[PDB]
């Protein structure tokens, strides 16, 4: 499940309880980030520790309101029932994605080459997941990666070059001109 | 055409230019935002003044590459051919969108009402465009609006609400839990 930063997610506990007294955690890749008693306050650990975002609702289900990239995660809560009959299990394991779509910046030159000159430019975009990157030449070929190289510029090599960034969660772009 | 915040936007002059010697102009809601002479430099002007992130490609085309809310608007090239049976006409309009998704924050209170006592919270979020909010109460019902307003506090109010925040780009929820 995916979000952007700034977001909410609310990860329920699906285990169905049905102690009145019972201990619930949940977990962030296999550690506690929460513990709670019946009857009790919340509270919250590791990752969860010290953020004022983070919400524990209706007595079962973990909330963050403000996603980080870093909460990405596997998520799920554990029950433990107290007293006689008393059963523990786990609630539904969830994956979360927090993304970022991607925005280029440039790095590099010279964009105003001599002829017989070499110039490089390297495409990098901020993101996550990180991105897959591709040039597209003045002529209309795909190039794969992110670095630009001109190795002896000739009138054939001025144009526009077009870089392209995506991470599956968003696509940008940016063009710049090669002369002479 | 849309874009979040920080990515580019190449916006094509297509006006069939032919004659050697030709100005540009581009538009933003009617107003020149750059002009071009052939053969000299681009300027840059009103909105589009003093920022580093505009680009002239292919003496043609104009490019933002870190896109501002405030960019959005309407753009289009005007050309005009100068010499000899030189023309002038515009390029295609363009309906620039940058967008933010929303990202909730809450302000109101109290959660914990007395018996007979009002609670009244307003679901906020940053976005562009503006959002459309409502409030989920607990037993499913949808509110319209952006206020949720509790005004004799029963056994029967205590529950998960949850305000849910859309505005065409995108959706975020965020979730309170109101007891006695």
């Amino acid at each position: 499940v995916s979000h952007q930063q700034g977001q909410s997610h609310l990860f329920e506990c699906d285990y169905p309880i049905s102690a009145d007294t019972y201990v619930i955690n949940w977990y962030k890749d296999g550690t506690s980030v929460m513990n709670y008693l019946s009857g009790g306050e919340p509270a919250f650990t590791e990752d969860l520790d010290d953020r004022t975002d983070v919400q524990f609702v209706n007595n079962r289900n973990l909330e963050i309101t403000n996603l980080r990239v870093s909460d990405e995660g596997e998520y799920y809560c554990s029950v433990i029932e107290i007293g006689a009959g008393g059963q523990s299990g786990d609630g539904t394991r969830y994956q979360l994605v927090v993304f970022v779509p991607p925005t280029i910046t440039l790095m590099g030159g010279p964009y105003e080459v001599e002829v017989g000159e070499m110039m490089m430019s390297t495409c990098r975009a901020n993101s996550h997941p990180p991105s897959n990157f591709t040039w597209t030449l003045p002529n209309g070929n795909v190039t794969q990666g992110a670095v630009l190289e001109i190795t002896n510029m000739t009138q054939a090599e001025i144009g526009t070059y077009m870089c392209t960034a995506d991470n599956g969660y968003g696509t940008d772009y940016e063009s710049v001109d090669i002369t002479m």
